[PDB]
Formats: C-alpha cells, structure tokens, sequence
C-alpha cells in the first residue's frame, strides 16, 4: 500500500507559517524558527570564512536546484553537522506536532502535554543548524531540496513515506540505518531503513 504500516497510516502533523520558536518569560523575548535559524546560518556561514553582507542566513536553495548556498567542498562538513545535531536528540520524547529550530516543543493533539519532537519537527531542527528552513510538515518538506532515486540514497539525505512523502520522514545515516522520531510514547531513536510507503525519491538538502 501507500503508508508505512507500522506507523499511524496518516498524515503528519502540518504546522503552518514561522512557528515562534525561543521564548524568555524574564527577558521579554521571543523569535520565530527563521530568525533562529538565519542566526544558524550566518554563524556556520562565518565559521566557514564565507559569510557575506548579502547574506540572511538562510542557506536554502531553489528546489530542484544542484545548487546551493554552501559550496559543496564544505557540505560533507554541514551534512555531519545536521547529523550530529539530529543525533544529540537521540532519547527526547516523541510528540505528534512537536519540535522546531531552536529544538523540541509541546506539540499539538496527543503531543499537546509533551515537550518533544515529531518527524518533520526532528528533520527541521537538525537542518536549521546550517541555515536550512524547512516547513513543519512532511509533505511540505519533500517538495523542497532535490531528489535522488531511493536507491542512490546517501548519508545525509532525508527519506520519506506515504503519498507525497505526507506520512513520515527520517534522516538517513548510511548502512542502512536512519535517525526518526518515530511515534507516540517512543523516543528519537536510530532504527533501520523501512522500504513499505517509502517514497521513490529521498531529498537531498545540502550537495557534496
């Protein structure tokens, strides 16, 4: 069929716009996911020795573009960097809604009393470390970046599930394995690569 059967056979949670991300009750502030990850990005832009005035910070690409913001002799260094960042949430609770750039959140639904992550939520707050803004859903997020056949899938790419990837979406880490905030009462967790509902392409965000 069209759905990873193991998961709720649904569409992930679709949270709209530029989430408020950071808020500080004593200070009298807060910030939206994009202005924490064009934060992100100009600092890993300034780390690299490349960053400009023209510069956001905001580090996305056309979708369906080969190119990107960050020169591809330092994606294998930003790839490794969202993949440590996603990996360092190993053990968070899942929560159906949660998570945005800053890191997880109380969620939506069955998520609402549970500071934590969702798929795409995960997915999102690994990426923004390099300035990659990606929306709060897993269907939206699959029309971003570029495909690769699932077959050619590569460390650092990200799968999908369901009709328009609208169900699931992990990080894939390489043999075989892949980074998910699978489902309710789970963690963030490694687990290995689910071929049922995996879409036909995996999105590559970052080139090298």
């Amino acid at each position: 069929g069209l759905w990873d059967p193991t998961l709720p056979m649904i569409p992930s949670a679709n949270i709209p716009g530029d989430p408020i991300a950071v808020v500080n009750q004593v200070l009298g502030i807060s910030a939206t996911s994009a202005q924490v990850t064009a934060n992100m990005g100009r600092k890993f832009l300034e780390q690299l020795g490349i960053l400009q005035p023209t510069d956001t910070g905001i580090t996305n690409a056309p979708a369906g573009s080969a190119q990107g913001r960050i020169p591809r002799v330092y994606g294998r260094q930003a790839s490794e960097y969202v993949i440590r960042r996603g990996m360092s949430q190993i053990g968070v609770p899942y929560s159906w809604g949660g998570g945005n750039a800053a890191g997880p959140s109380k969620g939506i639904d069955s998520g609402a009393g549970t500071v934590g992550f969702d798929c795409s939520g995960l997915v999102l707050y690994s990426f923004a470390g390099v300035g990659i803004k990606l929306p709060h859903y897993s269907g939206s997020q699959y029309n971003l970046g570029r495909k690769i056949p699932s077959s050619q899938m590569r460390r650092g790419d990200v799968i999908f599930y369901g009709p328009n990837g609208s169900q699931h979406v992990t990080i894939y880490l390489g043999n075989g394995q892949m980074l998910e905030a699978p489902d309710v009462g789970l963690k963030v967790r490694v687990a290995p690569v689910r071929t049922a509902g995996m879409t036909p392409y995996v999105v590559r965000y970052i080139e090298y």
